[PDB]
């Protein structure tokens, strides 16, 4: 579990988001795990708006942050599960570090912000949503 508190939104995997975050919605993409909801509270996190491909991320199931080499955003083929058919997840990112399921959310951060949030995991594999294209989360 876990979510990105930026601004007025709410940033969650979509696999994840609660009967509030629907009833709240702000935009959704399936293809992307990604569901962003509105909030009445301001936010305590910042967006990174950077390239960089290294960073650190939390895991839950260690209680422990781990740095990580990670690709660019891509689209790369995550197995079918109870929450999705076997497709494309497009703006995912892979590094090799541990995650189990229950790791979603945990968030992946560089010296700018935020970088994205845990979203597939395999393997000795983690895979990361990338949220830095989405420019309207800073307005
Ligand atoms: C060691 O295996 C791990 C470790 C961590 C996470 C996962 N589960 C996923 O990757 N899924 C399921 C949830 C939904 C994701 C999605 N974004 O489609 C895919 C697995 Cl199988
Ligand atoms: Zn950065």
């Amino acid at each position: 579990s876990g979510a990105i508190y930026v601004g007025n939104y709410r940033v969650v995997n979509r696999h994840l988001a609660t009967h509030n975050d629907w009833a709240n919605l702000v935009w959704e993409d399936s293809s992307r795990d990604l569901l962003v909801s509105s909030t009445t509270a301001q936010g305590c996190d910042t967006i990174a708006r950077c390239d960089c491909q290294t960073g650190v991320y939390y895991c839950s199931s260690r209680r422990k942050h781990y740095p990580v080499s990670f690709s660019k955003p891509s689209l790369i083929f995550v197995e079918a599960s109870e929450y999705y058919p076997a497709r494309y997840q497009s703006h995912l990112m892979l590094a090799v570090g541990h995650s189990e399921p229950g790791d979603c959310g945990g968030i992946l951060r560089c010296q700018h912000g935020v970088v994205g949030i845990v979203s597939t995991g395999g393997n000795g594999l983690v895979g990361f949503a990338d949220v830095r294209d989405l420019l309207w989360l800073d307005e």
